[PDB]
């Protein structure tokens, strides 16, 4: 049972902006109470240690309650293209429609995470939209740093395009997975493929290791009530630390994080970029760079929708058994596919 | 730790010197029902379970299916043999990228004395290594009935000697789950009786402290597990399965010349607990072995040994390796890592 929320839709700089409050009494500037109860640790500041294994040990989401069950089949398979073998968690709903497929890259700061972290979210989407979904186990840094994950995405696309000449691909992902999928999409387009007709981006990293004293990383953009301000500061500060650490893992010495294929925000042209829906929390430290990305698309005359979830932080979407806003994301995506 | 998980409000009390930490499965429910994630795995227990009493089936049922591994190559996993006391014992050796000196973790997997493999808890241990920067011996110890008691025990002894002769400064933490915990506890006891003091800690995950205890006695009384009416049948059937399993496994473990009530088969029945190292026990509310674990913790505390007893509400037996299934499993990893640094 989901709430009846009065969202606010405006158009800012060509971007369709949809702001969804966490309830009908509070319009912004505080955490959703469900979220807040998870942030207790952020009463104190955190020092991110910077070792691979410790970082990875926090990137495993325990099984999310699964209401879909047998109505969607989840199986592993390997696909091969461009001399790359990439493992995918393949989701198949009942009564599959053709010529629409969703490719999804999980988050995990380029070095971690597992596709299982968002299986249940994707089962919701496949069940509603009757579309098959590729939940991809893409290459991870630093063992397989950039552009390994990108090339995996390219192989997946080639595979899909050669399998069927009529199937339309929607690319999606959360956080750093979205970043990688966006680059792969760019690369796919620069080779002449037009089969990717849509991006669904959940709080994407669009500018890894951006200036932490610049406007993309400025706490002044996150007004919040006094009692939650220390928590917000420490929370934002943790991600500031992560942003540096993760980009170091992702980018090898020969490459640079400010390049277009590492930072989609810095692409020189956005005219080939497909129609895009971005979903992100009010208090996600990556929110500003997501918004900057959206503005860039709209200015290039690409249809762009930016849904902001008030009171929400980073990485919330797969937690469909915790937040109505997660179920909402599931709905938005499904709707985008049918 | 990282991201989405509501803070659990645990309850710490001291009972007869035991530091008791009760961790509810959410902030709504305090006790007396299964955590729903556990509950959905217990459907078959609406009816009495059928145990196939043959070695091949029992062994097969002691093998955990693949668990998702978020660590990958960031912790090194090697097979090595060590030899001591004229025993060669295989170990899965876990090495993190920056290793702290001296502190080392020896772990014995569960599997009812006749079964299990170190691979059952590899991911759990990679988590522990990753957080603690400690090297870990995940030991392939002797299994019954081909190598019944005290073969596993002696394998433990051999490991300790290997480690202590390797360097004199190294501190050992012994750990294991279920029957694995039992065997490594006895080996620790033995190691101490020979005069070693290098083992400075036990981390026990739902240990079997008294194999084949009286099933009509207080350690096996269903009354000790209050639960809601809707889940009573399941609990009862689940508990009965383990009662039967307890008899069978002890039979395999204990050869005819020995006895299960002895101190080295049943650490609960040690005559003395004063050499016993500081200990942390982690066990589920609905683990059939919970009461015997509690009895052990009390004997420790009474011997003025620091004892912590973490009870995870709504959890059953053998949950810990399942780190992709239960937040409590990752919590166990965290508690262990904390105890090592």
């Amino acid at each position: 049972g989901m709430p009846t929320i009065n969202s606010i839709q405006t158009t800012v700089n060509g971007v369709v902006k949809i702001v969804k409050p966490f309830n009908n009494d509070i319009a912004g500037e505080q955490f959703d109470p469900h979220v807040l109860q998870t942030l207790t640790a952020f009463k104190q500041p955190a020092i991110l240690e910077n070792d691979l294994a410790a970082l990875r040990s926090g990137s495993l989401t325990p099984a999310i309650a699964d209401p879909v069950g047998d109505a969607v089949t989840v199986q592993s398979r390997n696909i091969t293209a461009l001399n790359r073998t990439v493992s995918v968690e393949w989701l198949t709903p009942q009564n599959v429609i053709n010529h629409t497929v969703l490719v999804y890259f999980h988050g995990g700061a380029f070095y971690g995470g597992v596709p299982g972290n968002n299986t249940v979210l994707l089962k919701l989407v496949a069940a509603k939209s009757h579309c098959e979904i590729l939940n991809v186990d893409y290459s991870l840094a630093p063992e397989a740093p950039a552009p390994a994950g990108i090339l995996d995405g390219l192989a997946i696309f080639q595979y899909l395009e050669q399998r069927d000449a009529e199937t339309m691909i929607t690319v999606a992902g959360d956080s750093a997975g979205a970043n990688v999928i966006m680059a792969a999409t760019n690369l796919n387009q620069q080779l002449g493929s037009n089969r990717i007709n849509q991006q669904l981006l959940l709080y994407p990293v669009t500018a890894p290791n951006a200036d932490h004293a610049g406007p993309l990383w400025d706490l002044a953009a996150f007004p919040i009530i006094d009692s939650q301000r220390a928590i917000l500061t420490n929370y934002h500060d943790l991600f500031r630390q992560l942003d540096s650490i993760m980009t170091d893992y992702y980018v090898p010495e020969n490459f640079d994080s400010h390049s277009p294929l590492i930072s989609p925000l810095h692409q020189e042209n956005f005219t080939m970029t497909p129609p895009t829906t971005i979903m992100v929390g009010e208090f996600d430290p990556f929110r500003p760079q997501a918004w900057a990305y959206a503005q860039r698309l709209a200015a290039a005359d690409t249809a762009t929708t930016f849904i902001q979830y008030q009171g929400l932080n980073h990485a919330f979407a797969p937690l469909v058994d915790q937040y109505w806003q997660s179920q909402d994301v599931a709905q938005v995506m499904a709707a985008a596919l049918i």
